[PDB]
């Protein structure tokens, strides 16, 4: 049951051309709950003239009440104050007896006189509780609220096709107020996946501005309303609503003598994701819990922090994030930084480090070499759990389970041709095994773009690596390359799915149009792609997980704090990252589960954490969410 | 120039099918100079194993030295100790003699033997090897990368069609060694592009492991040559040429009955740069002195340097940058660095600041509210860059010129909706109007893609603004939202061209597959399309262009570097503010030639400058190469 909604007339001689808009398909979840659906909506506007009065608009306002209802809350207190003088001068006046004195005395200017008008008023403030008052002053507001010659919106609400043709005209009639049939997204799911899902322009808006280029040379019109940000943007293509399009021949006088059909119209095609919203509401709610789930322990200075979790078999996406500004702890939706924004995530790459170092024959599988700590002509790098003696014999799986950023720049030393000796130089071009390490990370989905169905994503900060070795075994170890949340679950997914890198997706199939039936059937499925294998053997990509499973089920591995065993086995990786917001740290983790048939994967971001990690535990978070998605 | 290599050999029941390989286009600057070309090529490769005693295959290296001569740029020092060691087991024993009785003794093992044996030995020494030794070491280092049974290359010889055959010889004659011809690129212009044009895949790698699927889904089999890094990766499609195709019927005996040819193969097609190479090769070098002219000033760290030089009619006519380190000397080319790297930039922003101030009109055209020390609450916040000199009076043209960092943040409150009055409290959602701020800076390329033709163009980090207004007002000042230095010349260059923003394009022209070397009929133009327009007008677009205009012909920033010289130029300056390490500051330049009818456009980025007070005469490389380019 396609809609109509008259776009664009325009007159040519004796023709007349007509467009109309019509819906544009639903998002669904994996499950086929409606997230975004359309809404028949009437707009109504105030366009404020150069020469009008408060009189003026007060008055309009009164009409405008009894006739459409408002929502109270955005009134201010001082909407209200200001309001009541207006309403009550009389009354007003005499609080201020001293000062409309000194007013003529030019003791004092207005702009004093109307803040000590505004410090004597309480009681009187419900004086108009008067349901019948705030509703004028919610009007009113807004007609006051904005640039003159523009309009101004004072209601958009679900409109009938009887309501509009009774209320329009005598609306209209009003000095300063049109009305319009509009379409409009629908969000039942409220703040939910918001972000992700997108905007679709205003009819205000054209094609958006920066925009024209983009959609005029995909034949659209300027008038024509698209999606301009993240999935409306990225499935226009499917979403969008075909309008219908018919010419009129018209007599002189204005008769239609003949009419043809250039477009019947098109409802848009319904597009189903692969998030379940039950499951993205309550990270959502898992993730606000743990942020001060700390109660501050120190943690008033993370200002983001990122979950992404996944299917590392099909790459299907159940995913978002928020950010966190404490000075406060009033936080925002993040949802899409976590694949549009960078961050150094430290030791959980150590695993991708480790299959470069495989492929390239610069270690062997099982190796088993010493660490202590380093020494070069200045730089020091002692690994932190022991700096100062204490000097093990440690194999690679080990080596993940510590964490042990000494095994990762023996690996290193040695891919560059430069097995280490105390007091060696650094080897000053580095160049060559910069690249094979960096081709590693790559394999896995690290450095390089994970393929995402969404625009903006990144593949991270990548800085010439030439002849600062330094920067060479930080990279080694987390703390050089930016990276993605999104990146760090494409990484674990991989190791879980025996080394098939797959590109996600947050679509999951697309089928045809109706205005009921909450199936449709399919046209399209969204298949998450196998991008590469890994250059390595079964046994390297076992070793990993092997380590993987020894971080979280052994018992110094970094892991057991938040994983230690739960309802289902869960191997994964963790990192710590210095950084500067002044000196802080990053905080992440990545894993997945069950081992013997993996299923979830996730990755964890926390950005400025105060903390040296001998006290702090994210990845409760990582344990949480798995807990409740397999029981 | 012209010829087929073998690639592709195969068999069906005598019916052998035989692909032999061709050369890519060559890339040309806008006059038709050879960038990148093509050589005929022969690829010597070591690959013996299981029989290594090491000391024979040192013995086939010294071997192969007699037959090859070696560019020895790429010898660790490493690679010289272990080797001097070899060649001298007299004089290396002699420093050794404490640890021979210890390892006798019992009290030291051969690791640590060997281990101090490296540190002992020092770079005087290293010295005592012959130009000789330093030429079979050379082969020897590619040799011992040797996986047992895997091919490592050693040199890549240009010789002939026609004396391969002779030199072919050295084919399990000395052991390990395997020859094959290949077709190389050639780089006429040395070092000087090299990361923007690419590069194409090893005949060893065939498609990358990274790229697989990407190239699969071409048609590519995976042992095709392809384009991996930037230009040959993006122009991968004209670059390449279509292979020869051969299939021959031969009988029992391999005796060919008949022959087919399916396709006799074309040279790939030429691709024509936008890039004047003379104008290159001078930024750089221009670029170059000017960093050493900051070696004095104290740009310690400054770690990067960076310039974009274009025009809208057709190009990128100019794309350097470079990194440094520790002032230690270390340049390293880092040209890529001007649209994948994402850079706090400062006042730069303003002239669209001012535009988004017009479209929301925040502003008039011309309006004149005043500076103040201004103020708002906690017990000391406030504001801009000197606090007592309350100062008037001031255009919004005369604002750019002073780069009056104050009439912005009004700006941004009045477009906020509440206007500054001294005492005044944040706005705690301003999701609305940073929207229409950021709008109004995609407009002028602020915070969206150029779309230029390259991989991996970052649009900049941008992270929520809702109820940080902190945040909000750093903004009007580029000091929440990184750009790169692309896009600051996307931007200059939309004021150049009034108002209109055009996509960037770094391709000229796309020529026919000749078969002989003149650059071939004309395929493909490649345009500067218009992105959009600004809905900013006529006279509000001048008003910019003034503002630019009056902070290059008199006011003071911009005249310490710009004081009209070989130009009308109109431009604008940025001082940021950057606290990564420790309190630096990144130093910023745009601007455009002749103001009339202009002809070129540049962008510039310091970054970590030391130095605060607005002394510095970085912008100078900006005024030099205008000199150049006006003759
Ligand atoms: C533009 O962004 C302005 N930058 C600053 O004022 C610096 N931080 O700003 C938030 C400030 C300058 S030095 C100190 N260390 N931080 C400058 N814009 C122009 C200019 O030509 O760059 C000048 C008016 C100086 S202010
Ligand atoms: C990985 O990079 C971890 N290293 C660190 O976390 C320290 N910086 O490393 C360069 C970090 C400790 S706190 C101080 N601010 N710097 C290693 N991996 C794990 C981990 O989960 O992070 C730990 C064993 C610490 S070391």
């Amino acid at each position: 049951a396609q809609g109509s909604h008259y776009k664009q007339i325009i007159k040519n001689d004796e023709n007349i051309t007509v467009n109309e808009s019509v819906p544009r398909g639903r998002i669904l979840d994996r499950n086929g709950k409606v997230l975004v659906d359309n809404a028949s909506k009437m707009a109504i506007t105030y366009t404020r003239g150069r020469k009008t009065t408060q009189s003026e608009m007060l008055d309009t306002a009164e009409k405008l009440s009894k006739l459409i209802k408002m929502d109270t809350k955005k009134i201010t207190e001082r909407d209200k104050k200001d309001f009541w003088i207006q309403l009550h001068p009389k009354k007003a006046k005499a609080m201020m007896t001293k000062e409309q004195a000194m007013l003529a005395d030019g003791s004092i200017k207005q702009d004093q006189y109307d803040k000590q008008l505004l410090s004597k008023i309480r009681k009187s403030q419900l004086d108009e509780l008067s349901s019948k008052d705030l509703q004028v002053l919610a009007i009113f507001r807004e007609m006051n609220a904005g640039t003159v010659l523009d309009p101004q919106m004072i209601k958009n609400e679900d409109v009938s096709e009887k309501e509009y043709a009774a209320v329009s005209q005598q609306l209209s009639k009003l000095p300063g107020v049109n009305t319009s049939m509009d379409w409009d997204r629908k969000y039942p799911y409220g703040d939910t996946l918001r972000g992700i899902f997108g905007d679709v322009s205003t009819p205000a808006e054209g094609i958006p501005k920066e925009l024209t280029e983009h959609y005029l040379s995909k034949g659209y019109s300027r008038n024509d309303r698209v999606g301009k940000s993240y999935l409306e943007y990225q499935y226009e293509d499917v979403l969008r609503g075909k309008k219908k399009e018919m010419k009129y021949t018209t007599d002189k006088s204005g008769k239609v003598t003949s009419s043809e059909v250039l477009n019947p119209g098109a409802r848009g095609q319904d597009l189903k994701l692969t998030i379940d919203i039950d499951l993205q509401k309550e990270v959502e709610a898992l993730l606000d819990k743990q942020i001060k789930k700390l109660r501050s322990q120190g943690a008033k200075d993370m200002d983001n922090a990122m979950m992404v979790v996944q299917n590392p078999k099909n790459g299907d996406i159940l995913a978002l994030a928020g950010k966190q500004i404490n000075k406060s702890g009033k936080m925002t939706d993040y949802d899409i930084g976590t694949f549009t924004s960078q961050f150094a995530v430290g030791s959980s790459v150590k695993g991708g480090t480790l299959l470069a170092g495989y492929q390239n024959k610069a270690i062997k599988v099982g190796e088993t070499m010493v660490d202590e700590p380093l020494h070069f002509q200045g730089g020091l790098t002692k690994r932190s759990y022991f700096n100062k003696n204490g000097h093990v014999s440690i194999n690679d799986k080990q080596a993940l389970m510590h964490s042990s950023n000494v095994y990762m720049f023996k690996t290193a030393l040695k891919l560059a041709g430069d097995p280490y000796y105390s007091g060696m130089a650094l080897p000053s071009d580095i160049s060559s095994p910069a690249q094979k390490l960096r081709r590693g990370l790559n394999q896995v989905g690290l450095g390089v773009k994970t393929g995402i169905d969404l625009p903006n994503e990144t593949r991270g900060q990548i800085e010439p690596l030439t002849n600062n070795p330094g920067n060479y075994l930080d990279l080694s170890i987390g703390q050089y390359d930016t990276y993605t949340p999104l990146q760090l679950s494409q990484y674990v997914s991989t190791i879980a799915n025996d080394g098939y890198r797959i590109q996600p997706h947050i679509g999951l199939t697309i089928h045809e149009s109706t205005n009921k039936d909450e199936v449709g059937p399919l046209k399209k499925k969204i298949n998450g792609t196998v991008l590469n294998k890994v250059n390595n053997t079964e046994k390297e990509i076992k070793q990993i997980q092997e380590g993987f499973k020894m971080a979280f089920n052994d018992k110094d591995g970094t892991g057991y704090v938040s994983f230690k065993d739960t309802v289902v086995p869960t191997a994964g990786k963790t990192g710590t990252a210095e950084v500067f917001q002044e000196p802080r740290v990053n905080s992440t983790y990545i894993g997945y589960a069950p081992i013997d048939d993996p299923k979830l994967a996730f990755s964890i971001v926390y950005t400025n954490q105060p903390v040296p990690p001998p006290w702090l535990t994210g990845g409760d978070l990582g344990r949480d969410v798995i807990n409740y998605y397999f029981k």
